[PDB]
């Protein structure tokens, strides 16, 4: 009779429910919050207060960008299709991934495998563009040099205050200089500074091995972040469009271009 | 070493053996006997081998549904999600989500909703004024852009088949009734192909010999006419997946000019 | 002319220089320390909350976080991540299952007790009207947790509840029912869903934010079942790596637990 | 400028238009499931011997039991209470890898080495020694001698009906290379399926090569498996439902806990 089913993150066979070996009471007396149980869960450590911090506070800034984008305009059609709650997150978190909410995971990829390598920020975006590949967590359809981007500046603003070090950071921000040099939109978006700070984490906040830390970012670890940021920001909106009971929505036949055969 | 009580129950597929069988139909049979794609979701969802126009009509269902344009909610999801970079699977099913009460899965509460008043033995006009005195839409009628003055071409050919070949139609016959009532007072209340295709089945299932008139009741009851139209629709919504990937049209976002922001 | 717009929006506003959440720019949303359970507040309840209301709802993500494997949600995103599919993919397949018999019986748990609360109608005569029907209890009943295997998920809340909450009648009301049902059926316990519910109607009706009706209309609209579905997504989204660093495989379901039956 | 451009169905009209062709044509013409499908996913009215053959295929994969991951999760959120469509997306989810992807990948695969012009056996010692199982090749229990009769039926079928199966009969020889080393090594159902869908594609007359290439790679096989297998899917939802079957737990007997300390 071998078990068919293998798992490490909780276990509720106990009286008290356990986290990757804390006792629920113990992580609210030491006041882990949501960042440390996502440690817990997610990673299986005790990870130090200032990571699980700013970890909520990846959640915290993406939590909404507005109705306009992919998945939240998906989800709202739902909720104004007269569906439930779970089923209109679940189309508007399925938009997510490549184009809408995948640049998180791109960059912290191909920002990390530059750094590894060796090339030098100017040599980098070099390649890249003989190579004509965008820089993934480069550029913004609207912020600028003169317009920032107030989430990039709360997030940099603390890790700096808290990491032992941020070289990946660091690393973006040269190549940051380079890019807004040339075209003033190409700035370091909120999607590639999470990127780079969270794996300015794993690597340095030292309950990772390298291994470890590059196995995390390999499995999806910061997709579920925007995922599960991005989820309260959806609910808000099937909540929203209930609230201001709004009927089913069909799109006007005046913005599409029909081009049969 | 004990015998453990199977803790799973099921009805209408066996594939251990040495052929698949389709509730109790083997899979060479199937074929040999020309069920075709209707026969086989006869076997599959209603346990039977059902009549031949029954299987017909089936189909029917299965292409009149199949698409409705890029404009509605499923369709417009999918397309949205296609154009995200999304794969086949997640953007059919964000399209599929939208798929309830309002756009596209009306049909049990259609049939469930017309088979009571039938039942009941009020008339026709008594029933679109309960309805009206209560606060309470009538499922399967309505639509946002067809009408008495822009009819549905579905709506046709599949009535035009059922009168031709369904041995009793007394259900549909009520339903068209209603929709008299209700055109008249307002010119786009017609009967839509959810209303259309749940009550025709309601016929289906109580006439056709097939069915008991308690199994014709549960397989209302527990939602078999609303897979009519989800399967039915999903050849459309894969359709627009692969036109849209063919078309490489980019990200979508909506624009900030046809949304008002009214916030504390 | 002037087009009117097709949607309308409450909630959050990308447009300007600054991102706004209901109302609050985000540089003072983190210099208020609004934290995680504040731009809930923000963006589901359209309101700043108290501190306190603000730490209950996060203690409500935490502790409904996970369960293990075996419930409904976390063994269908195990099975769909052992099948090779993506995080977003295998997580909906599991988020799917969320409804009235797991995971979201918050709404209706909430509405049921506010209604027998509201009519007057004593804890005993709720009981026995529900039983002489044939109605279950939203918010009652676990299959492993009972009497003698209490959940500590509720314990930490109805702590939490009665040093900081102004005032907690629905609680109290709903534990006066537990008394009864655990009195002939040891499973029948106020279970983590139906304490979140009565909890957060004692909340909404109580922190000074919202009126009667304003707090009944969003148990009406849902948004109860919000706080399972995001807290338990942290849970199946571990379940999901976890089983990508196992390295297991395709799952199938073993014959022998499954009876056959056809026609 | 319109934001969204469409091939492939025209409702703006009295009458419904499928790629070109008013529904009354399209039943008029007896064009069947098979020819919506060649409308719709294609834009091209295909001869009735591939519509006949599409329609196989969705009969041939409708079912295939409750065990395999897809139907088992429709089945677990059946159980749980939930509506038809969440219970068949939950289902539908795990489809396109491990379960269901293999149609894909042999068409896939069976295409690249034909296009290679490697002759079978030095397909098949090729994949030997890139360590690759060959895709659409192997059964548990069928053999040479004890055919897997999905497989009988469509193989008949398409040889009795299509002009040229170039692609088949590549993948038959490979087979009886790979049933010389292993009786077990047949060309199965997903193998099948793949490279007649290719042969039709390729060899019907209404693509080109860059067309039919291009069909594949965006995905119209998964196409063909999801639609095919909704049908069972759906059918397993309305069972557990008819058989009154409560709220599912997994057994704790059957799952290995393996927390940290
Ligand atoms: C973001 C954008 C599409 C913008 O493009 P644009 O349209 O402005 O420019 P294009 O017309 O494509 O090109 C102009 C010229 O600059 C060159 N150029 C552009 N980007 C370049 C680059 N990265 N590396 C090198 N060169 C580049 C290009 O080659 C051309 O050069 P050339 O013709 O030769 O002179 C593009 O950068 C891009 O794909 N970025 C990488 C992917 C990425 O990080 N995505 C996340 C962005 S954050 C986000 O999604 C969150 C969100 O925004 C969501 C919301 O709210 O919606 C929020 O706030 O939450
Ligand atoms: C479909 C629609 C939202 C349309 O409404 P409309 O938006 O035009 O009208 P509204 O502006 O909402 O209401 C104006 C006034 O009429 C009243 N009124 C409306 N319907 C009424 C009714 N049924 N019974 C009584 N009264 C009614 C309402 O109470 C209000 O009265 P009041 O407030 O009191 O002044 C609505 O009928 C409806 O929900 N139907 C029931 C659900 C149903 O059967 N759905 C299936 C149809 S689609 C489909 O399955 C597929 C599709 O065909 C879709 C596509 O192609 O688009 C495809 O193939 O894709
Ligand atoms: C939860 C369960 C299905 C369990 O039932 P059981 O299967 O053990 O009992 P059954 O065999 O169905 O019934 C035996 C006899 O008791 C009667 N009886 C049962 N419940 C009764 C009741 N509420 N009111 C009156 N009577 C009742 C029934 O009428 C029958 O009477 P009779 O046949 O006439 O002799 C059931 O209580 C139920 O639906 N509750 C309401 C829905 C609810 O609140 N769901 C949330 C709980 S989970 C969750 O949200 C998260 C979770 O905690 C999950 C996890 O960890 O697993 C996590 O974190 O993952």
């Amino acid at each position: 009779k071998p078990a068919s089913f293998m798992t490490s993150i909780c276990d509720e066979r106990g009286q008290e429910l356990i986290y990757a070996g804390m006792p629920i009471t113990e992580v609210f007396k030491e006041e882990m919050g949501i960042g440390g149980v996502l440690g817990l869960l997610w990673f299986q450590k005790r990870l130090p207060k200032y990571s699980c911090q700013f970890i909520e506070m990846c959640l915290m800034v993406t939590a909404d960008h507005g109705p306009a984008v992919s998945g939240a305009h998906n989800t709202i059609i739902c909720a104004r299709a007269g569906k439930d709650l779970v089923s209109s997150l679940t189309s508007g978190l399925l938009t997510i991934g490549d184009r809408f909410g995948g640049a998180l995971d791109a960059a912290a990829k191909m920002f990390s495998k530059a750094f590894d390598s060796g090339i030098i920020p100017m040599e980098f975006v070099n390649k890249m563009k003989k190579e004509g590949k965008l820089i993934m967590g480069i550029g913004h359809r609207v912020k600028s040099i003169n317009n920032p981007d107030m989430r990039v500046q709360i997030l940099k603003d603390y890790v700096r205050q808290h990491f032992p070090a941020t070289p990946l950071l660091d690393y973006a921000l040269e190549v940051e200089k380079i890019t807004t040099s040339k075209k003033p939109n190409l700035i370091l978006n909120v999607d590639g500074l999470i990127g780079v700070a969270f794996v300015d984490m794993l690597r340095n906040c030292g309950s990772f091995t390298r291994e470890e830390a590059d196995e995390y970012i390999d499995i999806g670890a910061l997709n579920g972040i925007f995922v599960l940021g991005r989820s309260m920001g959806f609910i808000g909106h099937y909540l929203d469009q209930k609230r201001l009971k709004q009927g089913l929505y069909r799109h006007p036949w005046d913005d599409i271009s029909y081009v049969l055969p």
